[PDB]
C-alpha cells in the first residue's frame, strides 16, 4: 500500500525539481525546503511507485545491474536477474556510523541506499561530525573503508534529499555548498485546496487499496513520458553564444564559481529536454535559474528585499530579456 | 482491584479527551497538561478495567485479533477473549526492552492493540520518545535493523503527561502529536473533602466497594459497546466541512496535518450521543482541546490560548 | 549496644514526629534537613529497640505479611502463623543497582524491607540513578524484575528516612513533594543543657553495658506506651464539620492540596492514639499542621519569608485556636 | 630509616598537637595547611616510631581488642593473645573504591586503618569522588559495605591526619568537620636559624644509617613521657566551672553544632598527662584551645580580621589573662 | 576514472608549489586554504598519480602531507601553523573565456571517461620525463657566499621568531632552478620563492590593515635591491 | 644517528644547565621554555648519547643499584651488579591514570624512571591528566600503588626535566615548585651566526657518519671531563660567611618556602668540581644564582620589573661586589 503521486495537489516546484533530478543521476543532490508537515514525507515516499523495474544480481544490497561497467566488488571473480522497484533507505535520527559504513563482512546502511534514494532527516539538528565523512560518496564513486587498515571499496552512486527544517537556522556556508539546488515549499490559503487535500486524504483512508484506481491512466503516462524522454539525453545541443552568455550573469553575483555554472548547463538539457523539444532555447533556461544556483549566494543577512529579485534583474539585461 | 473508573470527580476535560480517544484508535496520542498533586495518574490507570473483551488469535505476544487483515506476523497465514492489558514502560529502559534485537518483541507486541502510557515527558529521556512516536503514526513498526523486516502490527495510543513550569517538548514534536488536555486544581474544599472522603474508605472494604457502582460501569461498558458502531454513518454537509479552516486560514496554522483533527474527531463526538448530523455548537466543545497547543506560537507576553480559539471561531461561526 | 533512644536530651520536634510514624506505617518518608553535628543520625539510628511485634510468613520469602488481604506473594497464589519484629535495614552511597534489586532469585535491600525504617543518609548527596528507583516504587507498591527474562513484583511497602545538610545542594522538587511530615532542627542555645551533653557520652564512654542499665527500667515503659496506640489506632473520632476547616487553609497558599489534606487526616487523628483521648482538640493540631506541609509551599525566590512562621501565619484566620 | 622526629628545628605548634593524638585515638583529626618545602610531609612520617603496643586479638580480622564491650565483630564475638604496635597506611593521589571499601572475604584498605593512623596527601584533592565514602566511618565508628552478593558490616574507628596546599580552593564543608584538630606552619625568617636548617638537613645525605645512632637516646626519652601520659589518663578531673566555661565561650562564637566543642574538653585531659599533673589548671586552655577551634567558624570574606585574633579575644573577655 | 594532470587550468603557482614539494621532500607540505571548491580536492588527487610518501588532510579546522586547509575559519593555532611548507592562497577566475573552456571540460571526461586521459596522453607524457632528470641536479648545484649573508637579512628586518624561514627557503630557491638546467641562482629566482614562502610564519599580529604579499615585497625590495 | 652534542653553536645556557644536572642527581630537572625551531629540543636528544655508566640490581625490577643499602622496595630488605648503561624515560602526552602506574606480572612506567631522566614535552598542557599521580616521587623518595587488590612500594627518583612553550600560559604552583634548573632560550640575532647555523645543518643531513666523525674528540673529552668531575665531587667545603650570605639573599628576596636554599649549595659544589679545582670561592655563587631561583621567585602578579636583573640587583648588593 502507498499514496499515488499525481493525486498531489499544487506543489509545482517540488514536484518539478523531482523531475528533473530523477532522469540524471549526475547532477548531485537536491534540497527541499519548507515548513512542517505540507506532506513532505508522502511525495517523497509517493515518488517510489514511478519507475521501471530495476534489476538485481541476485540479493545484494548494492543490486546497480548483473551487467554493468562500474561493478568493482568480488563477486567478478565468479563473473570472471530479477526486477525489482526502489527502496526507500531512510535513517533514523542520531545514528552512528558503525552500521552506515562498518567496522572489520558486515554491509552498510549506504550499500543498502546504492542506486536508491535517500531521504536524510532534519540536517540542522544532525552534528557536522557525523555527516561528514562521505555526505555524498557519488563524487567519489565507491565506498573508502581505508580508515582502521581495510581495502574495500564498493559502489555507493545515488541522489541525496536534504529536507532540512527552516526554524534552528541553515547549514554552514561551506557545508550548504557541493550538495545541488535550493527548492522552496508554499503553504496554502485558500479553503478550496485545502477542504480538497482532506477530502482526497478521508477517501484515501476509507477506502486503502481501491482509490488508486480512480488515478490509473496518469500513473502510466507520466511514467511512459519520462521512459521516453530518457531516452533524448545524448542528441540535445547548446549554442556557443548562450554558454557564454550566462558566464556574465553569474560574476556579478560572487558566485564561487567552477561548480555554480557547472550544474546549469548539466540540467539546462532536461527542463527543455523532457518535453520532447531538441533545440534548447533561451526562455527555458529562465524557468532552471530562477531556482537553481541561487542558494549560494553570498550569505548577506543585512538585507531586506526581495531576493529573487536579484536573481532575474541581472539575468534580463545579459539576456535582452 | 483497582479505583472504580466513575469515582473520578470533578474533572471532565481530560475525561472526554480519553473518552474520544477509546472509541477509535485513529485519532492519535493524547497527551495531559496540568500541575503535580492533581490526581491524573490514578484516572489513567482506572481506564485499564473499564473495557470490552477482544477475543485473540493464540494468545499471542502480538495479541491484535483472531480475524480481520493487516496482522500478517504469524497470525493469518492458515483464542480466548480476556482483557486488554495497560502496559507500562520502565524508567531509564533504552531500545533494548523497547524492542531487542533478537523475535523477542518485549514492551510493544504486549501493548499492541493495547495502552501505553509515561508521565513528565517534558524532561523524559530522550532519543527514545521519536522512536515511538513515529511509529505510533506509522502502520506496524521499524524493526529494519539487523536485516530483519519482522515489524510486528504495533498498533495503540499514546499518553503523555509533564509540567508546564519545568519547560514543554520540542516544537518539531507537539504539532505532530494529537490532542492537548490541560487540567488544574481544584479550589473549592466542598469537593475537595469528598476527594479525601475516598481513599480513606474503600481501602478497608474493596471487595464492598466494588458493587458500589457497578450499574453505572455497566451501563457505561454497554454505551461505548453500542456506540462503537454508530461512527460510520454521520455525515458532514460541504458548507460546514468548509466553514472550518477559516478561522485556520484567519490564524498562522502550520500546515494540515493540525486540520484533519477536527474533522476525525467532531463526528465521534456524537457518535456516542446518538446523533448523526454535525450541528455547530457541538464543534465548540471539541475544537478547544484541538489544534490550540499550536496557535501562532510566538510567546511574547500573556495571551489566552483559548480566548483566540473561541472568539474568533464566534465570528466565524455566527456564536 | 547502641546509644538509649531516651537519653537524648531536648530536641522535642525531631522526637515527637519521627516516633509518630512508627504507630502508622501508612505515611509516606520521613527527612530531616539542619546544621550539621546537632542531634540527628544517632537518634534515628537509636529506634532499633523501640519498635512492636508483626505476623511474619512461613520463612517469608515476601517479607510483608501472612494474614492480610493483599498478599500477592510467591507461595500465595498459588499455594492458596508466626511473629517477629519489624526490621531497619540501611544502605550506604557505595553500591549500585547490582545488589539493590538483583538477579541471577536473590532479593535486594530495597525488597526486604517492607513496614518499616529504611535508612539512607545524605539523602542531599545521594548519587542519581539511585533516587530514581525510588522516585515513584515507594508511592506505588512494588517493584519490576522483568530483566532476565522473567518479571516479579517484590513489593514496596515501608517508610524511608532520611538526613542531609542544607548547604551542598538541594533536592529536585519531585522529592520535595514526594515525602512528607518532615521537620528542621537548628543548634541548642541554653549553656546548662551544653553541659549536659558534654557529659553524656563521656560518663557513657567509661562503660558501655552499665549506662544502659540505670535507663533499662525507664526505656521498657514506652514499649508499652505505643502498643497502646496500637489498639486505639481505630475508632478514632473526627467530626466531618472539622474537615472542611483542615482543608480551607490549603486553599489560601495556593499549594498542590492533594498530599498535605490526606497527611494531616491520616497523622493527626493517629496523633491523639499515643496520647490517649479518642476525640481530636483544635489545640491537638496547631502542632502538628506546621510541620507538615512546610515542604510543599512555594515562595517567590526574590521574597525572603520563612515558611516554618508562614503556614501558620494564617491559621488564627480560619478559626483562630 | 626515617628521619627521626627529634631533629626537626623550629615550629613548635606543630609538633605539639601532632603526637598528642598518640595518647589516645579518639581526639579526632588533626590539620596542617602549610606552604611548600616547609616538611608537612616529612615530620608525619617520622612517628613510625613514636607509638606504643596494644593488644589484639589473634589473625587480625579487623583490628578488634579481646576484652572490650561492643566489639559486633560477627565472627568471633558469638565465640565468647598477642599485642602488636599500631600500623601506618597512607592513600594514594585518587583511586577507586575498590579498595578503599572491599570486594573479592577480601578485606579492604579501610579495615587496616581501624585502631590505627590513617593519613590522605593533599586533601584539597580528591573533592566529589573517592572522599564521600570516608564520610560515615568517622564520627560514627560504624559503616556499611554491600556489594556484588556480600554483605558484612565494618566496626572502624581511627583518627585522620590532613595535610596540602593552602592555595588550591577549600575543602567540602562535610569532611571538614570530621578533623578535630588544625594547624598553620610559616616559615622560619632568620639568617641564622635558616642556615642552621640548610647544614641540619645536608648531614643527614652523606651517611644515613649514622646520623640517627647519635640521636638514639634523645628519642628514646621521650616515649617514656608519653607512656606515662596513657597510664595517667584516668584520674584526670575537670572542675565544674571549669567545664561550664569551656562550653560558654563557643556561644559568642556560634560553632556549627555542638559537635567539635567537646574534642577541647577532650583536649585538655591530654595536655595534662604529658606533663605529670592531675587536676588540669587554667593553663591548659589558651594553650589548645584556638588550635583545634579555628578552622569551625562561618565568619567569611566579610571583616578584616583573620588567623585567631577572634578566638584569643573573646577568651581573653571571658576570663584568663 | 582520474583526471587528467596537465590538463588541469591553473595560474600555475599551485602547480610549481606541489613540483617544488615533490622534488624534494625534506621541506615541509605546502597548505592550501582561501577558497573551497575551486580546485583543491581535484588537484590533490591529480598529485597522487604521475609521481618517500604521500597523505593528505582535510578540515584543519618518508612521508609529506600537504593537506587543505578550511577556508571559512582560516588555520590553526599559529604556534602549531609552523612544521610545513609554504603557504599559498586561492585563485579566482574571472574571465568569461576561462568560465567557458574550464566548464566544456570534464564535460567530454563524463560523455566518455575512458579516453580523456589519451586525448592529454602525450604531452603530460613528457612531464613524467621533465623531473626525472631534474633529481640528478640537485646535488650538482652551487651557491655563493654573498647571497648567503643576502638571505636571512630579510628575516632580521622582519619578526621571523623561530629558525626555519631562513633553512627552507634556501632549501626551495636552490630545488626552483635545480629541474630548469640552470647551476647558478639568479639575484631574482629567489623572488620566485620568497613570496610564496615565509607567509604562515610571520606572527602576522592584526594591528593594522596588512595585505598578504605587500610586506614580503616591500621589505625584501628594499634592501635585498630594487 | 643524530646531531652530535658538541655541535650546537650559540646558546650556552642549556649546555651548562643540563650538563650540571647529570653532574649531582639531586637537583631537580631543567625547565626551559622557549619558541619552536630554536633547538630546545635538538639538545636534549643529544644528551643520550653521552651519560655516565651505574650498576643496577639484577633484572631491574624497579631500576635500583646493587650495593643501595636501605633501598627496600619490595624483595631486597628481607635478603639484605653488571654496569649497565643509564637510560633516560620518555612519555606520549596521550595517556591514562592506569597506563604510568602498573596495574592488571605487570610492571608500570615509573619502574624505568627511578635513577634516570624523564623528559615532558608541552608540560603547560594537560592539567589534572598524570600530573596528580606524578607528586609522589617529586619532594619525595616513594610512591605507593595498592590498586585492584595489589600493592607495591616505588623506589622512583627521576629527574623531571620538563619543556614546551611559554605562549599559552604559567602553571600552577605545586607542578613548577618542583624544579630546580632552570634557563632561558632566546632566538639568535646576527646574522653571522644563523648563517652558520644553517651551514652545517646540510652536511650533516647528507652524510651523518662524517659529521659524526668530524666531531669525535670532544665527545670524549667532554664524558672525561664529566666522569672526573662527578668523581672529584666530595671533598669540597664551605666556609660559614658564604653559607650566611646565601641565606641572607633568599632571605631578603623573600622567596617562598625553603627549597630554594638547599639547591644553590650543591649547584655551586657541582660546578667547582666540574672545574677541576678542590676549594670554592665566589665564583659560582654569581653565575649559577638566577638560573637556579629565577623560576621559584613567584612574588610579581602585577609588576613589570624583568625578572633575571631581579636577582643580581641584591645578590651583588649583599654578596661580594
Ligand atoms: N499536498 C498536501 N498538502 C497538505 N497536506 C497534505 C498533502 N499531502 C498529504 N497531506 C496530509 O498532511 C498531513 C501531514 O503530512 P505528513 O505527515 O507526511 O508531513 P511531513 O512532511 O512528514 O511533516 P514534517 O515536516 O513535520 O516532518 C498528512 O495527514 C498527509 O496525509
Ligand atoms: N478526583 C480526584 N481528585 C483528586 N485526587 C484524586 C481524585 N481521585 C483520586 N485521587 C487521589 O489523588 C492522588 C493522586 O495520585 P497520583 O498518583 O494520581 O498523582 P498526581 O496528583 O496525578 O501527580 P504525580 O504526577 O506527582 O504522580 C491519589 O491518591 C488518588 O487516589
Ligand atoms: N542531645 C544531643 N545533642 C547534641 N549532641 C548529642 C546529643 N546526644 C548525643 N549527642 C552526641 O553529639 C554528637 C553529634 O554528632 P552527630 O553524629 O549526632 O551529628 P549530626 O548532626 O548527625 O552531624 P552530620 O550532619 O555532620 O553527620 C554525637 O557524638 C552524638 O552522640
Ligand atoms: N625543619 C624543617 N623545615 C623545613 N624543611 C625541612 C626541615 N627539616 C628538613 N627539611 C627538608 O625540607 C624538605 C621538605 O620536603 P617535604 O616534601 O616534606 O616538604 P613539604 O612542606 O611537605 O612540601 P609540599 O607542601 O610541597 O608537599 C625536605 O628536603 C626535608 O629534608
Ligand atoms: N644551536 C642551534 N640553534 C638553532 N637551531 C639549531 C641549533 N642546532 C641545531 N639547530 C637546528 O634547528 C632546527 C630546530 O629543530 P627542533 O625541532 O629540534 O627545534 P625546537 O626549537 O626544539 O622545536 P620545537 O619547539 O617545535 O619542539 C633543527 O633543524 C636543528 O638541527
Ligand atoms: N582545472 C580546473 N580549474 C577550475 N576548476 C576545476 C578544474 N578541474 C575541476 N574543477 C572543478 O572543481 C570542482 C571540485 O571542487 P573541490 O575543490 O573538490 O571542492 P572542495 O574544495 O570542497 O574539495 C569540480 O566540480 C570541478 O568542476
Ligand atoms: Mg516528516
Ligand atoms: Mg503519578
Ligand atoms: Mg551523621
Ligand atoms: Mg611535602
Ligand atoms: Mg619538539
Amino acid at each position: 500500500v502507498v499514496f499515488p503521486f499525481t493525486a498531489i495537489v499544487g506543489q509545482e516546484e517540488m514536484k518539478l525539481a523531482l523531475l528533473l533530478n530523477v532522469i540524471d543521476p549526475k547532477i548531485g543532490g537536491v534540497m527541499i525546503m519548507g515548513d512542517r508537515g505540507t506532506g513532505k514525507s508522502t511525495t517523497i515516499r509517493a515518488l517510489a511507485d514511478l519507475l521501471p523495474e530495476i534489476p538485481v544480481v541476485a540479493n545484494d544490497p548494492f543490486n546497480s545491474d548483473p551487467s554493468d561497467p562500474d561493478l568493482m566488488s568480488d563477486e567478478v571473480r565468479q563473473k570472471s536477474i530479477e526486477f525489482k522497484k526502489v527502496q526507500m533507505v531512510d535513517l533514523p535520527l542520531g545514528a552512528t556510523e558503525d552500521r552506515v559504513c562498518g567496522t572489520i563482512f558486515e554491509p552498510g546502511l549506504l550499500a543498502k541506499a546504492n542506486r536508491g534514494i535517500l531521504y536524510v532527516d532534519e540536517v540542522n539538528l544532525l552534528d557536522d561530525h557525523l555527516v561528514d565523512v562521505l555526505l555524498d560518496s557519488a563524487a567519489s564513486g565507491w565506498n573508502t573503508v581505508e580508515r582502521e587498515g581495510i581495502s574495500i571499496r564498493h559502489p555507493a552512486r545515488f541522489v541525496l534529499v536534504g529536507s532540512g527544517n527552516p526554524e534552528e537556522g541553515e547549514l554552514r556556508p561551506q557545508l550548504l555548498d557541493r550538495f545541488g539546488m535550493h527548492a522552496e515549499i508554499h503553504t496554502v490559503k485558500e479553503p478550496a485546496l485545502r477542504v480538497q487535500i482532506v477530502e482526497q486524504r478521508s477517501e484515501f483512508d476509507q477506502n486503502p487499496p481501491t482509490f488508486l484506481e480512480k488515478y490509473n491512466p496518469e500513473q502510466t503516462a507520466l511514467q511512459k513520458k519520462i521512459v521516453e524522454a530518457q531516452k533524448l539525453l545524448p542528441e540535445v545541443k547548446l549554442d556557443y553564444d548562450l554558454r557564454v552568455k550566462i558566464s556574465e550573469v553569474c560574476s556579478e553575483l560572487d558566485v564561487d564559481g567552477l561548480r555554480g555554472d557547472i550544474v546549469t548547463n548539466r540540467a539546462a538539457k532536461a527542463l527543455t529536454a523532457y518535453e520532447g523539444r531538441t533545440e534548447v532555447t533561451v526562455d527555458d533556461i529562465r524557468r532552471v535559474i530562477t531556482l537553481c544556483l541561487r542558494h549560494r549566494l553570498r550569505k548577506d543577512p543585512l538585507e531586506s528585499i526581495d531576493s529573487g529579485y536579484k536573481v532575474e534583474k541581472v539575468f534580463a539585461r545579459i539576456f535582452g530579456v
